[PDB]
This record gives structure tokens, C-alpha cells and sequence, in this order.
């Protein structure tokens, strides 16, 4: 229907990603990629939000302290890469640091507090299905808002919006290595 | 506290280097210096791909194939240089090739049709200013470009990079390290 650039969602991030990154005292290099790339003019204000909580989900738990970067034997800045492209009928935006990782073992500790699953199952979950707990709506107790919305924002809600968009979200953690969360947008 | 020779990242690129002139019928003397330059492990580990990405410039934008370099009265095979040293507290490396030289004119050109300049402004440019369009990310054409992977890898590791280069000489591209 009606295409605009990205960068009409990715403009403001540069500067939101230096505060909070001064915020945490986080080391971040923070790359934007393919800002020219087109998608739907009506998925515009509904993608801002879950993307930008991406963002501080990278630099709040993902980018370590400069201290444990180096101990780690890391490049001492962390790196924060926001990209987008059209990959065949669909845009494609990833979100990836290389940071921590998700701590595979925290969200197998809150899916049982939250009774999503017992204790004799977690052993022998894949890590698909253990960072597939973080889509489960009401997973995140929540606390930072969508400023368009109004609701609370956790991985649970980017999925929702995602999914309200037509398209699909996934992701790939390593421990020490990183996390990688990629998102496709239908084009029409 | 952990110093290693370069080595340990240089001894791959002769194969890569071999490979990659035969692929872009390129002939070129491949030259490594200072191999025994120690620098730290991290830095030694993540240079790898950014030098990748610059010796590839070197013999697919700067060596000419050997029957234009005779053409245009130059020596046959083309020269492409890594070397490692120390000035300071900060190791250098470099590669530098003896090709054609970075196309100024093209960047300010493509500087130009992307409205960052307008003509009269391009003529007074510097050769430093005309070259560092090539770091500006997005504005080199089609896992992340050249230019601008090689200069982000290098800054988070507190690095620094420049580029050289003149018509038909060659293109020679620096990265200073931090001793550690
Ligand atoms: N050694 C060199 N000699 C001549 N021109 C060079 C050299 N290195 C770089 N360039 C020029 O600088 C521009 C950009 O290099 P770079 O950012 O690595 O992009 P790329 O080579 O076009 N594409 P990619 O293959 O994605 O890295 C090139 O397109 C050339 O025009
Ligand atoms: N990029 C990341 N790096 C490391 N951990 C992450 C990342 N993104 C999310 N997480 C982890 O996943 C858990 C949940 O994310 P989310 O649902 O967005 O919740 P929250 O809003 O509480 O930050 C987080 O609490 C954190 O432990
Ligand atoms: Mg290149």
C-alpha cells in the first residue's frame, strides 16, 4: 500500500541508546543498518516501542560493564547492531549484541515460578523451547510502557505486536556470546 | 596481561590471499611484515575479519589485472603489504597495495547524487575529506560492508583508523592499536 523508510522509526534511537547506555554505564557502540529500507507506513508507530525495548534489553542485561567485557577477553566497547532489509516478500529487522546472553537458566527458574512448566520437564528442554517461555503472555512482570499504547512492555508484548503485524519474531542467545532478535514484517 | 605475536592471526592470509587473486584474476606478490609484533590476545582475535576485508579491497578495487598495470606502465604484478610495528604505546598495522588508487573523483560524485554536498563545496574538499565519505555508514553500496565493519570492529576495540591514497600509486589504510 503506502511505503516509507525505516529510518522513520529508526531515527530517534542514536540518541536514546546514548542516554541509556550513560544511564547503565554500558561501553556501546551502537550501529544502525539499512535506515533507507521500506515497509508499510502503518507499522510505523506500532513497531517503535517493542524495537526500542529490544534496544534496552541489549544494553540493561545483555552489554557487560567494561570490567567484565575484558575479563571475559572481549573487545572492551560492546556492540549493539539494529538492521534492516527486504529479504524476499518480507522486511527483516534484527536486534543483536554481543553481549551475556540470556540466562537460559533465570527464565527456566520464572517459567516454574509462573507454572508454565515443572521442574522434572525443565532438564530436557531445548533452548528453543526455553527462550520460547519469553513469549508467553504475562511472562515479564513488566514495568517499562509503550508510549503509543499504553501496556506494559516485555518480550511477551513485542511478540504480540509482532504477531498483530502479520509477521514473526525469533531468537538465537549463546552465554558470553551474545543475543540475536530477528523480525519479519510482511511487505504488503 | 596477555601478549601474543600477531602471528597468530597474520599466518592465515597468505592461503586467503592466494585464493582470492586467483578468484579476481588478479597477480599479486603478497608481503608480511613484522609477524612478531605481540599485541593482545582480544585484539588478535578480532582483527582477523577487518583485515580480511581490507587486503580483499586491496586486490579486488586496487591491483589492476596484470595486463592493465602493463598497459598503463606499471610493474606487471601488483605488491600487497600487511605489516605490523610499534610506535609508542600503540601497535600500527597497515595494508597497503600499489594499484590504482582510490577513485576520488567517484566519491564526490556519489557524495553529490546524495545531496551530502553541491558541486561548489566538492571543489574545495580536502583528499582527507573526500576519503572519509567511505566511513560514512550506508554510503558505499552492497553481514555489514567493508569500510564501515572494519571501522566499528576497530573502535570497540579503542582502535583508530585512516586512509591514504593517491591515483595510480596505491591505497594504504592504517589501524593503531592500544597497548594493554
Ligand atoms: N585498496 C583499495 N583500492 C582502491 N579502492 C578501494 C580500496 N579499498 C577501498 N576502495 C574503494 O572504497 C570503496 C568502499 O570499500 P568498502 O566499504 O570496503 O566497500 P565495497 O568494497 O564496495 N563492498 P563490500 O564488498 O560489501 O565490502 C570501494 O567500493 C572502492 O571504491
Ligand atoms: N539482549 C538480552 N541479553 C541478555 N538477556 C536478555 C536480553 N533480552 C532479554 N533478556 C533477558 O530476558 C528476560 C526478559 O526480557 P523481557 O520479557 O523483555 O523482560 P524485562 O522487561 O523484565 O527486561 C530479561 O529479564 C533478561 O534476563
Ligand atoms: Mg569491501
Amino acid at each position: 500500500s503506502h511505503m516509507v523508510p525505516i529510518s522513520f522509526v529508526f531515527n530517534r534511537f542514536p540518541r536514546m541508546v546514548r542516554d541509556l547506555a550513560k544511564k547503565m554505564n554500558k561501553e556501546v557502540n551502537f550501529i544502525m543498518r539499512g535506515e533507507d529500507t521500506e515497509l508499510d507506513r502503518t507499522f510505523v508507530e506500532e513497531i517503535g516501542e517493542p524495537l526500542l525495548h529490544l534496544l534496552r534489553n541489549a544494553i540493561d542485561h545483555g552489554i557487560e560493564p567494561k570490567e567484565e567485557r575484558i575479563a571475559k577477553g572481549k573487545p572492551p566497547i560492546g556492540t549493539l547492531i539494529l538492521s534492516a532489509r527486504h529479504e524476499g516478500n518480507n522486511v527483516v529487522i534484527e536486534v543483536e549484541d554481543d553481549g551475556r546472553g540470556i540466562d537460559k537458566e533465570k527464565i527456566i527458574r520464572k517459567a516454574i515460578e509462573k507454572g508454565l512448566i515443572d521442574e522434572s520437564k525443565a532438564a530436557t528442554l531445548s533452548d528453543q523451547e526455553i527462550l520460547n517461555f519469553l513469549f508467553v503472555p504475562g511472562f515479564s512482570t513488566k514495568e517499562k510502557v509503550s508510549e503509543v499504547s499504553g501496556r506494559g512492555v516485555g518480550m511477551d508484548v513485542v511478540k504480540n505486536v509482532v504477531e498483530s503485524l502479520n509477521g514473526s519474531i525469533s531468537i538465537e542467545s549463546e552465554k558470553d556470546k551474545g543475543t540475536k532478535v530477528t523480525i519479519r514484517l510482511p511487505l504488503t
